[PDB]
C-alpha cells in the first residue's frame, strides 16, 4: 500500500552521474515514482525501476567503496557493523578488508544494475 515503504532504506539512483546512494523511501508519489530522501539530505522524485529495496547491501556484493581524498575503488561486501546505530560495511580489496561508513559506499550504474533483478521497484 501507499505508505508500505515509508521509512525503508533504499539505494537508488542519482541521474546526473548513473551512481545509486543510500536513503529512505519518504513519500509513494505515484506515475511510477516515490520521494527519496538521500543520505545526504536531498530530497526528490526517483522512477521505481531506478531504485534498490536493498538494506543492507548484502555479502559478496560489488560496490564502490570511498576513501579520503578522490581515491575511490571497487570492493566486495564481506561484513557489517553497527556503532550507534550507524553502519559500517567491511570492504575487501586485493585480499585486505577495511571498514566504511554507509555514505563511504555506493554502485556505479553497472554495480547497481547488477541488483535490480533482485532488488529494484
Ligand atoms: C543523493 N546525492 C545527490 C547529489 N549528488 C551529486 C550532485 C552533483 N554532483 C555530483 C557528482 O557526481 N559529483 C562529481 C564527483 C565529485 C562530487 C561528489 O559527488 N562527491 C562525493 C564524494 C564523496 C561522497 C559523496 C556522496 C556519498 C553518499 C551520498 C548519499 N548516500 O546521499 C551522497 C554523496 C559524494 C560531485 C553528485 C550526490 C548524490
Amino acid at each position: 500500500g501507499g505508505n508500505s515503504f515509508v521509512g525503508l532504506r533504499v539505494v537508488a539512483k542519482w541521474s546526473s552521474n548513473g551512481y545509486f546512494y543510500s536513503g529512505k523511501i519518504t513519500r509513494d508519489v505515484g506515475a511510477g515514482k516515490y520521494k527519496l530522501l538521500f543520505d545526504d539530505g536531498y530530497e526528490c522524485d526517483v522512477l521505481g525501476k531506478d531504485i534498490l529495496l536493498c538494506d543492507p547491501i548484502p555479502l559478496d556484493t560489488e560496490v564502490t567503496a570511498l576513501s579520503e581524498d578522490e581515491y575511490f575503488s571497487a570492493g566486495v561486501v564481506k561484513g557489517h557493523r553497527k556503532e550507534s546505530g550507524e553502519l559500517y560495511y567491511s570492504i575487501e580489496k586485493e585480499g585486505q578488508r577495511k571498514w566504511y561508513k554507509r555514505m563511504a559506499v555506493i554502485l556505479s550504474l553497472e554495480q547497481g544494475n547488477r541488483l535490480r533483478e533482485q532488488y529494484g521497484l
